[PDB]
C-alpha cells in the first residue's frame, strides 16, 4: 500500500503578497469605463465541469 | 491500505496578504463607470457542476 | 508499494510578490475605456472541463 | 516501489516579483481604448479540457 | 523501483523579476488603442487539449 | 532501477531579469494602433494539444 | 540502472537580462499600426502538437 | 548502465545580454506601418509537431 | 556504461550581448513599412517536425 | 565504455557581441519598404524536419 | 510654522503638523528561533541505548531559546 | 516655514508639515535564526549507542539560540 | 522656505514640506542565520556507537546562534 | 525658497520640498549566513565510531552564526 | 532658488526641491556568506572512526559565519 | 537659480531642482563569499580515520566567513 | 542659472537642474570571493588517514574568506 | 547661464542644466577572485595518508580570499 | 552661456547644458584573478604521502587572493 | 558661447554644450590575472610523497594574486 509520511502537496495557491505604498498622490475621473488600481490575489481549482468564474472586480457589463 | 501519517494537503488556497498605505492621498470621480481600488482575496475550488461565482466586487451591469 | 517521505509538489502556484510605490503621482483621465495599474496575482489549476474564467478585472465588455 | 525522499516537483509556478517607484510622474488620457501599466503575475496548469482562461486584465470587448 | 532522493524538477517556471523606476516621466494619449507599459510575469504548463490563454491584458478586440 | 540524487531539471523557465529606468522622459500619441513599452517575460512549457496562447498583450484585433 | 548524480539540464530557458536607461528621450506618434521598444524574454518547450503561441505583443490584425 | 555524476547540458538557451542607453533622443512617426527598438531575448525547444510560434511582435496582419 | 562526470554541452545558444548608446539621435519617418532598430537575441532548436518560427518581429503581412 | 571527463562541445552558439554608439545622427524616411539597423544575434540548430524559421525582423511581404 | 489651507472647495481637507516621528511597524512579518519542523522517518527495527554514569546526556528532537543575562548557559554540563 | 494652498478647486487638499522622520516598517518578511527543518531519513535496521562517563554529550536533531550577555556561553561543556 | 499653491483646478493638491528624514523599509525580504534546511538519508542498516570520558561531544543534525556580548562563546568545550 | 505652483488646470499637482534624506529600502532580498541545504546521501551500510577522551568532538551537518563581541569564539575547543 | 511653474493645461504638474540627498536601495538582490548548498553522495559501506584525546576535532558538512569584534576567532583551536 | 516653467499645454510638466545627489542601487545582483556549491561524489567502500592527540584538525565539507576586527583569526590553531 | 521653457505644445516638459552628481548603480552584476564549486568524483575505494600530534591540519573542500582588520590571519598555524 | 527652450511644438522638451557629474555604472558584469571550478576526477584506488607533528598542513580543493589591513597573512604557517 | 532653441516644429527637442563630467562605466565586463578552472584527471591507482614536521605545506587545488596592506603575505611561511 | 537653433522643421533637434569631458567605458571586455585553466591529466599509477623539516613548500595547481602594498610578499618563504 501506498505510505505518505510528512508529505506536501500544493494545488492552485497563492502565497506572500507584500504591498506598500507611501506618500503616493493618485487622481481618477472616470466616464462609463472601469479603473482598477488594488490589490487582487486569486486562487482557483476545478477538478471537472465548466461555467465557473473565480473573482470579477471593476467591469461594465452592457449585453444587448 | 493506504496510510497517512502527518501528511499535509491544499487545494484552492490563499495565504500571506500583507498591505501597508502610509501617507497617500487619493481623489476619484466616478459617473456610471466601476473604480476598484482595494484588497480582494479569493479562494475557490469546485468539484463539479457550473455557474459558481466566487466573488463579484465593483460592476455596473446594465443587460437588455 | 509507493512511499513518499518528506516529498514536495507545487502546480500552479504564485509566491513572493513585493511592490513598492514611493512619492508617485499618476492622473488619469478614461471615458469609456479600461484603465489598469494594480498587484494582481493569479493561480488557476483545472482537471479537467472548461469555461473556467479564474479573473476578470478592469473591462469593458458590450456585445451585441 | 517507487520511493521520493526529498523530493521537490514545481509545474506552472511563478515565484519572486519585485518592483520598485520613487518619484515617478505618469499622466494617461484614454478614449475608448485599454492602458495598462500594473504589476501582473500568472500562473496556470490546465491537466486536460479547453476554454480556460486564467487571467484577463484591461480590455475593451465589442463584438458583433 | 525508481528513487528519487533530494531530486528538484522545475516545468513553466518564472522567477526572479526585479524593476525599477526613479524619477520617470510618462505622457500618454490613447484613442480607440492599446497601450501597455507595465511588468507582466505569465507562467503555463498544459498537458493536453486545446483552448487555454493563461493572460490577456490590454487588448481592443472589435470582432465582426 | 533509476536514481536521481540532487538532481535539478528546468524546461521552459525564465530566471533574472533586472530593469532600471533613471530620469527617462517618454511621450505618447497613439490612435487605433498599439503601443507596448514594458517588462514582460513569459514561460511555456506544453506536452501535447494546441491552440495555447500564453499570454498576448497590447494588441487591436478586428476581424470581419 | 541510470544514475543522476548532482546532474543539471536546461531545456528552452532564458536567464540574465539586464537593462539600463538614464536620461533617454523619446518621442512616438503612431497611427493604425505597432511600435514596440520594451524588454521582453520569452521561453518555450513544446513536446509535441502544434498551434501554440507563447507570447505576441504590440500587433494589429485585421483579416478579411 | 549510464551515469552522470556533475553533468550540465543546454539546449536553446539565451543567457546574458545587457544594454545601456544614456542620454540618447528618439522621434518616431509611424502611420500603418511596425516600428521596434527594443530588447528581445527568446529561446525555443521543439521535440515534435509544427506551428509553434515563441513571440511575435511589433507587426501589421492585414491578410485577406 | 557510459559516464559523464563534468561534462558540458551546448546547443542552440546565445551567450554574452552588450549594447551601449551614448548621446546618440536618431529621427524615423516610417509610412506602411518596417523599420528595427534594436537588440534581437534568438535562440532555437528543433528535434523534428516543421513550420516552427521563433521569434518574428517588424513585419508587415498583406497577402492576398 | 564511452567516458566524458571535462569535456566541452559547441553546436550553433553565438557568444561575444559588443557594440558601441557614441554622438551618432541618423535620419530615416521609408515608404513602404524596409529598414534595419540594430543589433541582431541568432542561433539555431536543427536535428531533422523542415520549415523552422529561426527570426525574421524588418520585412514587408506582399504576396499574391 | 506650518500652514495649510483650503478654500472654495466641494471638498476639502487641511492638515498641518510640526515635529514628527514614525514609530516601529510589523504587519504580516514572521520570525523562528530555535525552532525544529519537519521531521519524517520510517524504519523498521530501531534499538536505541543509552548508558549514563555521572555525566550528562541530552538526546531526541530538541529545540531551545536560552537568553542568560549573567552566568554560563549550556544545553549539556558536567562539572565534577 | 512650510505653506500649502489650494484655492477654487472641487476637490482639493492642502497638506504642510516641518521638521518630519519616519520609522522602521516591516511587511511580510520573514526571519530565520538557529532553526533546522526539512530531515527525512528511511531506514531498515537503526541500532545507536551512547556511553558517557563524566562527560557531556549532545546528539539527535537539536536547535539552539543562545545570547548571553555576560559569561560563557556552550551547547557541551565539560570542565573537571 | 518651501511654498506650492494650485489654483483654479476641478481636481487639486498642493503639499508642502521642510526638512525630511526617510527610514528603514523592508518589504517581503528573507533571512536566514545558522540554519540547517533539506537533508534526506536513505539506509539499510546503520550503526552508531559513541564513547565520552571527561570530555565534550556534539553530534547529529545542529543549528546553533549564539551570540555572546562578553565571554567565550563555543559548541563544544573541555577544559581540565 | 523652493516654490511650486499650477494654475488654471483642470487637474493638477503642486509639490514644494526643502532639505531631504531618503532611506534604506529592501524589497524582495535574501541574505544567507551560514547556512547548510541540499544535503542528499544513500548507503547500504553505515558504520560510525567516536572515542573522546578529555578533549572537544563536533561532527554532523552544522550550521552555526557566531558574533563575540569580547573574548573567544570557537566551534571546538580543549584547552588543559 | 527652484521654482517651478505650469499654466493652462488640462493635466499639470509642478514640482519644485531643493537640497536632496538618496537612500541606498536593494530590490530583488541575494547575498550568500558561509553557506554550503549541494552535496549529493552514494555509497555502499561507509566506515568512520575519530579518536580524540586532548584536542579540538571538526568534521561533518559545516558551514560558519563568525564575527569576533576583539579576540581570537578559530574553527578549532587546542591551546595546552 | 534653476527655474522651469510649461504654458499652454495640454499636457505638462515642469520640474525645477538645486542640489542633488544620488544613491546606491541594487536590482537584482547576487554575492557569494565563503561558499561551497556542487560536490558529488560515488564510491563503494570508503574509510576514514582520524586520530588527534593534542592539536586541530578540520575536516569535510567547509565553509567560512571569519572577519576578526582585533585578534587572530584562524581555521585551526594548536598553540602549546 | 539654468532656465528651461516649453510653451504652444500639446505635450510639454520642461525641466531645469544645478548641481547634479549621480551615484552608483549595479543592475543584474554578479560577485564570487572565495568560492568552490563544481567537484565531481568517481572511486571504488577511498581510504584517507590523518594522524596529528600538537599541530593544525585542514583538509577536504573547503571555501573561506577571512577579513582581519589587525592582527595575523592564518588557515592553518601552529606556534609552539 | 545655460537656457533651452521650445516654442510652437505639437510635442516638445525642453531640458536646461548646469555642472553635472556621472557616476560608476555595472550592468551585468561578473567578477571572481580566489574561486576554484571545475573539478573532475575519476579513480579505482584511492589512498592518502599525511602525518603532521608540530607543523601546519593544508591540502585539498581550497579558495581562500584573505585581506589583512595590518599583520601577517598567510595560508600555513608554523613558527617555532 | 550654452543656447539651444527649436521652433516651428511638430516634434522639437531642446537641450542645453554647462560643464559636464562623464563616469565609468562597466556592461557585460568580465574579471578573473586567482581563479583556477577545468581541471580533469583519470587514474587508476593513487598514493599520496605528506610528512611534515615543524614547517608549513601545501597542496592540492588551491586559489588564493590576498591584499596585505601593511605586514607580510606569503602561501607558506615557516620562521624559525 | 555655444549656440544652436533649428527653426522651420517638421522634426528638429536643437542641442547645445559647452565645457565637456567623456569618462571610461569598458564594453565585453575580459581581463585574467593570475588565473590557471585548461589542465588535463592521465595517467595509470600515480605516488606522490613530500617530506618537509622546517621548511616551507607549495605544490600542485595553484593561483595567486597577491598586492602587498607595504612589507615582503613571497608564496613560499622559510626564515631561520
Amino acid at each position: 500500500g501506498v505510505l505518505y509520511v510528512g508529505s506536501k502537496t500544493k494545488e492552485g495557491v497563492v502565497h506572500g503578497v507584500a504591498t506598500v505604498a507611501e506618500k503616493t498622490k493618485e487622481q481618477v475621473t472616470n466616464v462609463g469605463g472601469a479603473v482598477v488600481t488594488g490589490v487582487t490575489a486569486v486562487a482557483q481549482k476545478t477538478v471537472e465541469g465548466a461555467g465557473s468564474i473565480a473573482a470579477a472586480t471593476g467591469f461594465v457589463k452592457k449585453d444587448q
